[PDB]
């Protein structure tokens, strides 16, 4: 499941939070890590963050809990990065929007020679804000559906 080196890496990450090395991250120690990086969440906000990760409902995060989450997160990241890469290719001019001209061009490079009507239908179907283009959120919402 994990190598010793992965474990060690994860333990080093856990230690950043576990300011006192007691084997748990509290809402308070989370507050320290958030603050050091420029956020100042309320105790209510910290409690939600801990509650979302705290499996045994004991109020703090232990290493198996942290390890479990970071496996989740690292999957999510590999999913996301792929969606983002693909979007950026589709958006040839980098402007955050995939125009129909871009979509047609890249489809031609993917083996499909489409008409303007066909590509306009693809865009209509997926467009949410009405602008006749596809932004990242729109792009993701279609891809994962
Ligand atoms: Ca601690
Ligand atoms: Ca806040
Ligand atoms: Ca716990
Ligand atoms: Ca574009
Ligand atoms: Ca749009």
């Amino acid at each position: 499941q994990l190598t010793e080196e992965q474990i060690a890496e994860f333990k080093e990450a856990f230690a950043l939070f576990d300011k006192d090395g007691d084997g748990t991250i509290t809402t308070k120690e989370l507050g320290t890590v958030m603050r050091s990086l420029g956020q100042n969440p309320t105790e209510a906000e910290l409690q939600d963050m801990i509650n979302e990760v705290d499996a045994d409902g004991n109020g703090t995060i232990d290493f198996p809990e942290f390890l479990s989450l970071m496996a989740r997160k690292m999957k999510e990241q590999d999913s996301e990065e792929e969606l983002i890469e693909a979007f950026k290719v589709f958006d040839r001019d980098g402007n955050g929007l995939i125009s129909a001209a871009e979509l047609r061009h890249v489809m031609t490079n993917l083996g499909e020679k489409l008409t303007d009507d066909e590509v306009d239908e693809m865009i209509r179907e997926a467009d949410i804000d009405g602008d006749g283009h596809i932004n990242y959120e729109e792009f993701v919402r279609m891809m994962v559906s």
